[PDB]
């Protein structure tokens, strides 16, 4: 872990891993489209409702249960 440093765990710098496909966001270049919130990361294809699907890709929507669901079907939530 920080103090034990037990294993074989090093690193130098970790890009934040989106919380829908699990995996890295690289993208070097000019231009990106990607959402963020609390920190965390969602691709524009990512960044989607649980529910109807919708793209909410730098839109409103609405956090519960640790997912996301737009200002619609957040009504029935
Ligand atoms: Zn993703
Ligand atoms: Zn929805």
């Amino acid at each position: 872990g920080s103090s034990g440093s037990s294993g074989d765990c090093y690193k130098n710098f970790v890009a934040k891993k989106c919380a829908g496909c699990k995996n890295p966001i690289t993208g070097f270049g000019k231009g990106s489209s990607v959402v963020a919130y609390e920190g965390q990361s969602w691709h524009d294809y990512c960044f989607h409702c649980k529910k109807c699907s919708v793209n909410l890709a730098n839109k409103r929507f609405v956090f519960h249960q640790e997912q996301v669901y737009c200002p619609d079907c957040a009504k029935k939530l």
